[PDB]
C-alpha cells in the first residue's frame, strides 16, 4: 500500500531554538536506492537532541531530531541487500559505510559519512526526504527518528533480532552502547583497576556497568544529583561522591581518596569544568582520561601540557568506539543472552505526542532515560 | 684510592640563568647507604639542560646539570647490591625505585621518587653532596652529570655490559631511549601506518628511527632547519618538509598529504605551537599525538575538546615509557648486537672544558648530538 508512496505522518518539528517542539504533519517521501524507509515504535531521549534545542550544537533548522531508537522496515530501497520488509532495525547515528579510511581501521569507528563533523541536514546523497508545509525540512545525524516514519541510508540501519523488545534495546541505539563501549572498548579498564564516572544520566550508567563488566575493583560515581546514587550503587557504583558538599575542589577531593589519582575518568557531562576535572584527578602517570560528554559549541580549555608529559593518557570517542553496523546487534544478542539489562535505564515512557513534557523531566532531572512510544 | 674519601674535581656550575657555565673545584662527598659515586666517562647534551640554563625549565639554583651520562662505579655505599666499583653503569634521570603504584604497575615507568614534578634539586634522601666555596649545590634529576664525578641513588643508576664503549652509550642514557620508546613503547606505532615526527634534533630522530622499526610506510620529518633533513632521509624518513617554504599552516598542508592526517604524529621540539600543530595534523578520527618535547613552564595551550570526541588520542611520556633500570640495560644489549647504530646522531665530541662550546653548538643548530669526554 504505502511503499513507493509518499507517507504522511505526525513528527515533532523544530522549526526554532529553545522552542518546543511541534507535532506535526509532515510528507516522508520514499526510499532512493540504498535507502530504508523505517516505520518507527520507541525512541528514548537523549541529551543530544536536547543539545540542538539550547543551540549548545548547532545544525541546520527545521529539522526533525532523534537519533536513538528501534522500528520495522516499511520498506528499502534499491539495492537494499542488509535488512527487507518487517524486519527489525535500529538506525545508528553514525554509520559504517566500510569503505572509507576509519572504516578500514579496525579500531576507529567515526566513518567520514556522518554528519556530525559538518551539518548539512540531509542523506549521504545530499538531499532530504521531509517536507512539511511546502517546506523541506532537514534531517539529523541522518537519522531523525522523532518521527512516525523516517528514511535512513542503508549503512546507517542495523538489523537485530526478531524476538527484540523495541521498546526497551531502543537505549542500544545510543546511551548504552556509547556509556558502555566507552568504558570496554575505548579506555579499555584493566581488571582491578579504580575508575571514576562524572554524570550519572542514561550515558554515565551506562559507563558505570561498563566499568563493572570490565572488571573495575572500584568505581566512584560524581553528580551534584543525589537522587542518581540509588541506580549508579545498583548498576555498580562502589561509592558516590557530590561535588557540593565539599569545600574542596572534586579532582582534588578524588585524588586524596585514590592514593594520587584513578586510573580510569570518564566525564560523561559536556561541561569545560567537567572534562578539566576528570582530567586532573587520573593519575599523573598512568591514568587515561576519557572525554564523553559533548562539548558546547566553540569553547575551549586551557591545559597545561606538563599535564600529559608525565604520562597520562587523555582520548574521547562517539558511540562507545562501536563501529556501527556490527556493534549493535552483537549487544541486542547479548541482551537476549541475558548478559546485562536495559531496565533500571528506562525511568519514564510517554507516548510520542508528549515529547515536550518528555524534554521537560530531562531538564528537572527526574528521569535517567524516557521513552517516547509510537 | 678515595673510597670514604671526599673527592676534589672540576664541575660544570650554573649559578645563574641565561648565563655561561663556570667550570669549577668542588668538593664531592662520599656515598651514603643506597648512593654510587661514580667517574663519569661521557655526557651527552640534551636540550633539557639547556632548558634550565634559558629558563623554560625551574629548578634551585645555584646548580650541577647533566643527565645523559656514562661512566664508571668508584664506590659504593652501605647496602649496595646492584653494582660494584669498576662496573660500567648509566645513570637515569627517572628512577625506578620498584616500591611505589607507579614502578608496580607495568605500563607506567613516572616513578614518583623523581624530581621533576617539584624539583628540590636533591638526592632522594633529601640532602646534597656537592659543595663549591663552602656554598653547598643543588643536584639536577638526581644525576648532575656535568661533573668529574657524582653521587646518584642506587634506584637511578643502571649496570651495563662491560664491553660497552661509553663514548656511544651515553645517548641511550636519555636522548636515544627517549626518542625511540616514544614511538615504540608509547605511540605503539603500527606496521604500514603514516607518522609526523616535529623536531630533528637527537631525540627527534631517535624517534625517527624508533618509526622506521615499528615498521610505518611514511614518515614525514618536519623541522625549520633543512640541514638536518639528509639525516633524517638516512635515518628513516620517506619524506622532509619545512613548514617555512608553506603558504598555508603546516597541519593543513600534512592533512592534504596524507588523506585527512598522520596516524601518529610526535612533537619533540617543545614549544606550544607545534604541539598544538602535532594535534591537529593527526587524523580525527584515528591519529595519536605524542608530546615528547618539554614545554616551558607555566604556558597553556587552548584546545577544543571536539579535536577529541572524534576518537583523537593525546598522551605523553618521559624517557619513550622505558622503566629506567630494566629498560637501559637491554636497550645496551641490542646495541652491542647492532641491532640499530649510534654514530649519525653523535655529531661532535669536545673535551669536558668546552661545554661552553657544546651549548653554543646546539643553540646554531650546527650539531645534533655533541658528546663531552671526561
Ligand atoms: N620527554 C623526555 O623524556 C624528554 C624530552 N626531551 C625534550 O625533547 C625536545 C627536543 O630535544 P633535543 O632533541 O635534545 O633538542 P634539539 O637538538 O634542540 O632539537 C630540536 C629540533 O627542533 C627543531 N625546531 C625548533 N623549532 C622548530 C623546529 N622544527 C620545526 N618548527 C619549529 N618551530 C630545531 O631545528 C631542532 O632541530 C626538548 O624540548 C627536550 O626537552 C628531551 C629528553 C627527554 N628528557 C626529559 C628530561 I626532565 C630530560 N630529558
Ligand atoms: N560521545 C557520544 O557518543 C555521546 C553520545 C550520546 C551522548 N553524549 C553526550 O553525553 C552527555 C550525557 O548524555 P546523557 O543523555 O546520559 O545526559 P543527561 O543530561 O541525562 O545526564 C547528565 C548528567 O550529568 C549531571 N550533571 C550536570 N552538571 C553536572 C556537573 N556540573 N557536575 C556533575 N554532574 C553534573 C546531571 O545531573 C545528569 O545526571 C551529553 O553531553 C550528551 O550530549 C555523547
Ligand atoms: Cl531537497
Ligand atoms: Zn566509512
Ligand atoms: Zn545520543
Ligand atoms: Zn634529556
Ligand atoms: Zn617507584
Amino acid at each position: 500500500s504505502t511503499a513507493g508512496k509518499v507517507i504522511k505522518c505526525k513528527a515533532a518539528v523544530l522549526w526554532e531554538v529553545k522552542k518546543p517542539f511541534s507535532i506535526e504533519d509532515v510528507e516522508v517521501a520514499p526510499p532512493k536506492a540504498y535507502e530504508v524507509r523505517i516505520k518507527m515504535v520507541a525512541v528514548g531521549i537523549c541529551r543530544t537532541d536536547d543539545h540542538v534545542v539550547s543551540g549548545n550544537l548547532v545544525t541546520p533548522l527545521p529539522v526533525i531530531l532523534g537519533h536513538e531508537a528501534a522500528g520495522i522496515v516499511e520498506s528499502v530501497g534499491e539495492g537494499v541487500t542488509t535488512v527487507k520488509p518487517g524486519d527489525k532495525v535500529i538506525p545508528l547515528f553514525t554509520p559504517q559505510c566500510g569503505k572509507c579510511r576509519v572504516c578500514k581501521n579496525p579500531e576507529s569507528n567515526y566513518c567520514l559519512k556522518n554528519d556530525l563533523g559538518n551539518p548539512r541536514g540531509t542523506l549521504q546523497d545530499g538531499t532530504r526526504r521531509f517536507t512539511c508545509r511546502g517546506k523541506p525540512i532537514h534531517h539529523f545525524l541522518g537519522t531523525s527518528t522523532f518521527s512516525q516514519y523516517t528514511v535512513v541510508d542503508e549503512n546507517a540501519v542495523a538489523k537485530i533480532d526478531a524476538a527484540s523488545p523495541l521498546e526497551k534495546v531502543c537505549l542500544i541505539g545510543c546511551g548504552f552502547s556509547t556509556g558502555y563501549g566507552s568504558a570496554v572498548n575505548v579506555a579499555k579498564v584493566t581488571p582491578g583497576s579504580t575508575c571514576a564516572v562524572f554524570g550519572l544520566g542514561g550515558v554515565g550508567l551506562s559507563a558505570v556497568m561498563g566499568c563493572k563488566a570490565a572488571g573495575a575493583a572500584r568505581i566512584i560515581a560524581v553528580d551534584i544529583n543525589k537522587d542518581k546514587f540509588a541506580k549508579a550503587k545498583e548498576l555498580g557504583a562502589t561509592e558516590c561522591i557530590n561535588p557540593q558538599d565539599y569545600k574542596k575542589p572534586i579532582q582534588e577531593v578524588l585524588k586524596e581518596m585514590t592514593d594520587g589519582g584513578v586510573d580510569f575518568s570518564f566525564e560523561v557531562i559536556g561541561r569545560l569544568d567537567t572534562m578539566m576535572a576528570s582530567l586532573l584527578c587520573c593519575h599523573e602517570a598512568c591514568g587515561t582520561s576519557v572525554i564523553v560528554g559533548v562539548p558546547p559549541a566553540s569553547q575551549n580549555l586551557s591545559i597545561n601540557p606538563m599535564l600529559l608529559l608525565t604520562g597520562r593518557t587523555w582520548k574521547g570517542a562517539v558511540y562507545g568506539g562501536f563501529k556501527s553496523k556490527e556493534g549493535i546487534p552483537k549487544l541486542v544478542a547479548d541482551f537476549m543472552a541475558k548478559k546485562f539489562s536495559l531496565d533500571a535505564l528506562i525511568t519514564h515512557v510517554l507516548p510520542f505526542e508528549k515529547i515536550n513534557e518528555g524534554f521537560d523531566l530531562l531538564h528537572s532531572g527526574k528521569s535517567i532515560r524516557t521513552v517516547l512510544t509510537f
